[PDB]
């Protein structure tokens, strides 16, 4: 169903919907692992379906149709505490480059793409733990795709090389981002 924002499962999967306050965001869920999301000169916001807990060695598929029109990312998407750490795997994004706002450590080869790994500092800045400074991790995948299958621990250990070390995982979950923009986008996970 069209749901406001918040945390939950539906039909099997964890899900998370998160918004800065700005409105022109509908967030559906559907059946399995079925999502959809629709903007319209949105701000921030973040939504998808998963698990709660996440795992360090979790093979996702995903599969639809994305079609942002300015900022905005597919990614798997999530969470780790001790340490606390926000990361992404970007599977497709719009006309905004996580480069930018990043560092790069370091690349790698996974699932038929080049990824590029970043680290940033967020510096007192919403968590799932509330206000905080953390570390975001990146992996942003060169040849956009909209279905296929992400082998999430080519990522951590790649980063783990990179000296980048994950906590225990917190939720992990396929989500559409939107920051500033307008789109759609509709999409199943398992
Ligand atoms: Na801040």
């Amino acid at each position: 169903q069209t749901i406001q924002p918040g945390t939950g499962y539906n039909n099997g999967y964890f899900y998370s919907y998160w918004n800065d306050g700005h409105g022109g965001v509908t967030y559906t869920n559907g059946p399995g692992g079925q999502f959809s999301v629709n903007w319209s000169n949105s701000g921030n916001f973040v939504g998808g379906k998963g698990w709660q807990p996440g795992t360090k060695n979790k093979v996702i598929n995903f599969s639809g149709s994305y079609n942002p029109n300015g900022n905005s990312y597919l990614s798997v998407y999530g969470w780790s505490r001790n340490p606390l750490i926000e990361y992404y795997i970007v599977e497709n994004f719009g006309t905004y480059n996580p480069s930018t706002g990043a560092t790069k450590l370091g690349e790698v080869t996974s699932d038929g793409s080049v990824y590029d790994i970043y680290r940033t500092q967020r510096v007192n800045q919403p968590s799932i733990i509330g206000t905080a400074t953390f570390y975001q991790y990146w992996s942003v995948r060169r040849n956009h795709r909209s279905s296929g299958s992400v082998n999430t621990a080519n990522h951590f250990n790649a980063w783990a090389q990179q000296g980048l070390t994950l906590g225990t995982m917190d939720y992990q979950i396929v989500a559409v981002e939107g920051y500033f923009s307008s789109g759609s986008a509709s999409i199943t996970v398992s």
